[PDB]
This record gives C-alpha cells, sequence and structure tokens, in this order.
C-alpha cells in the first residue's frame, strides 16, 4: 500500500520485493564491486530498519509535546516502532529501549513503572531508540526541544556529529575522528538565561562499533582528542555519536536504573534458585543479547523480578546501565547515525530528510 497517517503499515510491507531505500551514500576520505555485492542480503536488513526509524521518529516529531508523561511518550513510540519493524522475536524488534533523557541526563534514561515525570516546556530531551532486523541494529538519536534558546547547543552538536560522519572511513584512526569532533563542538558558543558558555564534548561518552546482536562490538569512537590510533576497518558498521554540554563535560551514574543486557561473552550458566532461572529464561528468549528494560519485563506479565534481576546482575550474567548525567543546572544534546563502511561506499544508512 501507502503509509498511514499514523503509520501501521509494516516496511517490508510497502516494499514487495524485499529491497529496501538505501541511505545517504558517500565516496570515502572491481573485485571491492563483488565483495559490496557479496554481503547485500546484510545491507538490504539494515536499510529495512533504518526506514522503520525514519518513519517512528517523523510521528514522534509530530506529537511530542510539553504535559504528556515520560511513559506515554515511550509507549506511543515504542507502539509505532513494533508495528513498522513487524516484531517478530529475535528476527525482528526493538534492539534496545527507548532513551528519553532529560536535561543534564545525556543517556540511558527511560521510565521505569510507576515514573510520574511530565515532559515540561523548557526541557531538552534526547530521544535515542533502535530497531534491528536479524541482529542488524540500528542505532540513531536526536534532541528534542520546545524553548528555542537551546537552538544554538542543537546546532553545535548536530555538526560535530556530521563532522564525525564525514572524518569516517577505512583505513582512519579513531583519535583523528574524535579530535575533529571537538575541533568543531568546541567552536560553538551559546547563551541561555543570560550566561554564556563555549559547548564542551561528553568526554567520556563516545561511539562505538556494532555487530550481529551486539549494540558494543569492541571498537570505541572518541569525541576528544587523546583516543586510540586503531584504525576503522572495511566492512564494520558504526554509531557515530555525539553529546555536547553545558556543565563539566563528563557524565556519572544517577537515578534509577532501567536498561540492562546481557553480557555478550558469558555463556551458559545453570540456575536452580527458582525465580532467577525464570527470568534468566525470559531474557534469553525475548531480548538474548539485545538490552531491555523494566517496562518491557513488565508487559510480559513478569512481576516481583526486582531481587532475580539483582541476582543475574551480581552473578555478571546482566549488566546493568544506569542514567548518565552532568552536574545539576546543566543542559545536554545528542544526535548519532548509524554507518556502514562498505566496500565500494560509506553509507550513511539512517541519515533522513530530517537530519
Ligand atoms: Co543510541
Ligand atoms: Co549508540
Amino acid at each position: 500500500k501507502v503509509q498511514t497517517d499514523p503509520p501501521s503499515v509494516p516496511i517490508c510491507d510497502l516494499y514487495p520485493n524485499g529491497v529496501f531505500p538505501k541511505g545517504q551514500e558517500c565516496e570515502y576520505p572491481e573485485e571491492k564491486k563483488a565483495l559490496d555485492q557479496a554481503s547485500e542480503e546484510i545491507w538490504n536488513d539494515f536499510r529495512e530498519a533504518a526506514e522503520a526509524h525514519r518513519q517512528v521518529r517523523k510521528y514522534v516529531m509530530s506529537w511530542i509535546k510539553p504535559g504528556m508523561t515520560m511513559i506515554e511518550i515511550c509507549e506511543k513510540l515504542e507502539d509505532c516502532s513494533r508495528k513498522l519493524i513487524k516484531e517478530n522475536g529475535l528476527n525482528a524488534g526493538l534492539a534496545f529501549p527507548t532513551g528519553c533523557s532529560l536535561n543534564n541526563c545525556a543517556a540511558h534514561y527511560t521510565p521505569n513503572a510507576g515514573d510520574t515525570t511530565v515532559l515540561q516546556y523548557d526541557d531538552i530531551c534526547k530521544i535515542d531508540f533502535g530497531t534491528h532486523i536479524s541482529g542488524r541494529i540500528i542505532d540513531c538519536a536526536f534532541t528534542v526541544t520546545f524553548n528555542p534558546k537551546y537552538d544554538t547547543l542543537l546546532k553545535a552538536v548536530k555538526d560535530a556529529t556530521n563532522t564525525g560522519i564525514k572524518c569516517a572511513g577505512i583505513d582512519v584512526r579513531l583519535c583523528d575522528v574524535g579530535e575533529a569532533i571537538q575541533e568543531v563542538m568546541e567552536s560553538y558558543e551559546v547563551e541561555i538565561d543570560g550566561k554564556t558558555y563555549q559547548v564542551k564534548p561528553i568526554r567520556n561518552l563516545n561511539g562505538h562499533s556494532i555487530g550481529q546482536y551486539r549494540i558494543h562490538a569492541g571498537k570505541t569512537v572518541p569525541i576528544i582528542k587523546g583516543g586510540e590510533a586503531t584504525r576503522m576497518e572495511e566492512g564494520e558498521v558504526y554509531a557515530i555519536e555525539t553529546f555536547g554540554s553545558t556543565g563539566k563535560g563528563v557524565v556519572h551514574d544517577d537515578m534509577e536504573c532501567s536498561h540492562y543486557m546481557k553480557n555478550f561473552d558469558v555463556g551458559h550458566v545453570p540456575i536452580r534458585l527458582p525465580r532467577t532461572k525464570h527470568l534468566l529464561n525470559v531474557i534469553n528468549e525475548n531480548f538474548g543479547t539485545l538490552a531491555f528494560c523494566r517496562r518491557w519485563l513488565d508487559r510480559l506479565g513478569e512481576s516481583k523480578y526486582l531481587m532475580a534481576l539483582k541476582n543475574l546482575c551480581d552473578l555478571g550474567i546482566v549488566d546493568p546501565y544506569p542514567p548518565l548525567c552532568d552536574i545539576k543546572g546543566s543542559y545536554t544534546a545528542q544526535f548519532e547515525h548509524t554507518i556502514l563502511l562498505r566496500p565500494t561506499c560509506k553509507e550513511v544508512v539512517s541519515r533522513g530528510d530530517d537530519y
């Protein structure tokens, strides 16, 4: 068909032949064309997930408004994402929980059950959500504001993310990408409520390579100078993300934890404790090595699971990822895209007409 008003038609039904739209293709800063075409089914899975991400976020920008609760915003977004990705166990679905981190919090907040937080006119909210097909993950994120006082801070971070995307390429050193991002970000000065700031990158947050069912595959993309001279390689996939702040430019763990994920390297572990065994089975069936949140356990009918969840964290089977925040009173912004380092070109697979 054509897509519906509030979106409800799965991306795979909009593109009947199984061939999905490319993202932005870029020259990097024969045999390789054969090598590129050999992985076409993989690129196509990323593109299906990226078109779902494009259509979901456009819909979100149409209705997100102060006065909504954070739970209402997350549930309305995730409902649409499940429909457009055509959720099907671990073959298609949500790759990680909807981040909606506010103000000084830069990442890894999503509400748990009972959270009464309401979105305000002066809030700066980072919407970070992920889709996948067959474990091929799109990690892409943007910042929502309603007061025009944050416009230059948003522009700084968007320009820095685009600079990291342009610098990236096969054989490029990851430390060079960081230096480049920081140079652009720090070229911006902003004025918010009568105080001026030079925008600083959050130095202990980073982009990351992506692997199959593995949001963090092991290499990190720094956003300040001073990092490793490890090179980017042909065939790798990266989330190029940057964060800018008016605070210290450093985040710490804060608030209640909502995001959790099985450690990718831990094998099978026999458990006899009944509630802990049941919860690990629930995680293995529904999430595998993809991240989840407490709201997603509640939705599956689980209750009284918090001690079993703590047990799995203390065993090192699951890791907790608490919200990461700069100092009180500071403002943080984020923009992110997923890029594929194909043999013939760099594709910014999650690029849209919006950002
Ligand atoms: Co992200
Ligand atoms: Co990311």
